[PDB]
């Protein structure tokens, strides 16, 4: 005849405590295996003492007063406080404390459900401020790039080695017959290339990536019918899915 | 029954969903569910009792996960396993499950107790935070690779300046225009020493006045360390946000008046 609730508290993964308020200083009279494992204390090392022994230097004094006022008022309380393991390792202890009254209405026990939320209040929180930091830097480093190609008027383009997706500057879109807003793929450039230069272009474009800079020159017939001679100095960014960089310029004058 | 059972109360008041089943009854039905469990699933108390815990399951739920629990229960062994379940509304969620067998003194199986936890949006949050960091790491590194490539290949006199501080960065072409050495530290004052005194006041004021994110141009005369007089044009713009940064492109336009 085993008590299923006793066994539930016994076998749960979540730390639980029970204190007897009728004794002085309201000491711990029970601690499930989960609690002893989290804090690293043995059973005989936590019995008989108040739960304030888990506190330390990083423990917010304001958090302690809240718990004190709740216990003195015999009222429940949920709070996140900084506690310490036997080794010294600090951890965020999500505290859920509930008073237990008898039939008459007198206080009989205090029970609590401790939960280690260190990875939420300490790990996730910094990963949110770390990610936000990267966003600024990413947006900035791009703002420098976009500003240079604009005021220096450079036909700058990028190309994904596999998908063939591209980005083009204002100058690059003027060299070809492109509009400032339309999406640009490697195929929309290939459509402008003269018939005789096409095979040379796509073979160089789909050639095995090397971190070395290379030059390539081909002719295009723009969408208005104007034949233009282009020169391009390109370089591939090594990776699993490389990004090809390239600066194109119109050299039709004096071929 | 004057005094309450603290263990009973602990399970009652906890925010962790907990179930108790009686394996002596057919198909091992639920005989208890704390208020925590009823809020998670959205079922009433009388809508859970007498049922097996498989009613939370449905489509998308891996049948391999079920057989793992099935074999664990049959062997009277504890088991930790995540699984897909369905709350009353139909909303699917991930159920972190911790089941433990309860034996008496004789070794006779009496009960099963469990801990339930909703870890759907929890695991989903971190699997997107670790894929987001990888992308932004590559992007920043590559957008930095793009910048240096353009400046070098296109021979641009490009400089950056922390507006408040005054510390500057200079490209190879930028240093050749003013007449700097490729490895000396460059401050805004270092440039001012070369600017002619007639145009010197007009330069500092224009650089000082505009902290906004509005583009502006300025042209002045300088004299290098060797004495060469050069007319310059600088097109600059400051990036508003936290510690400001002034970007500027300068080209030598030594052409006759
Ligand atoms: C059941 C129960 C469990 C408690 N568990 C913790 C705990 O895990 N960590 C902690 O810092 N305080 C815990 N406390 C609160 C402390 O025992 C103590 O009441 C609090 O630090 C204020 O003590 P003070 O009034 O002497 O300053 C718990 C209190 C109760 C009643
Ligand atoms: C105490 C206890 C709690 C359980 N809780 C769940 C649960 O929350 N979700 C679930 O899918 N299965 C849960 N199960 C397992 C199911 O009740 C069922 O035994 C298991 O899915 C295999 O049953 P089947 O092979 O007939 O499909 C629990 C089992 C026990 C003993």
């Amino acid at each position: 005849a085993t008590d299923p609730f006793r066994a539930a508290v016994e076998f749960t993964l979540m730390p639980m405590l029970i204190t007897n308020p009728h004794l002085p200083d309201n000491p711990i009279v029970f601690a499930n295996p989960a609690f002893l494992k989290l804090t690293g204390y043995e059973a005989d090392e936590v019995m008989g003492r108040n739960c304030r022994f888990l506190q330390g230097h990083g423990t917010d004094p304001a958090h302690v007063r809240a718990i004190k006022s709740a216990i003195a008022a015999e009222k429940p309380i949920d709070i996140d406080i900084i506690n310490y393991k036997k080794s010294g390792e600090a951890f965020w202890n999500r505290l859920h404390i509930s008073p237990v009254h008898n039939a008459n209405g007198r206080l009989q026990h205090f029970v609590s459900s401790q939960l280690d939320v260190t990875l939420e209040l300490s790990r996730l929180v910094e990963l949110e401020k770390e990610r936000k930091t990267l966003s600024i830097e990413t947006a900035r480093s791009k703002d420098q790039l976009d500003y240079i190609v604009e005021v220096a008027n450079i036909g700058f383009w990028t190309r994904e080695f596999y998908s063939g997706k591209m980005t083009c500057s204002a100058e690059c879109r003027r060299i070809y017959g492109f509009t400032p807003d339309e999406p640009v793929h490697f195929d929309t450039i290939l459509d402008l290339v003269v018939l005789e230069d096409r095979m040379t272009v796509v073979q160089k474009a789909h050639q095995a990536v090397t971190g070395e800079p290379y030059s390539i020159e081909y002719r295009i017939v723009t969408r208005l019918g104007e034949t233009r001679w282009l020169e391009t100095r390109a370089k591939a960014l090594t990776g699993e899915n490389p990004l090809v960089l390239g600066i194109v310029q119109d050299v039709t004058e004096r071929k």
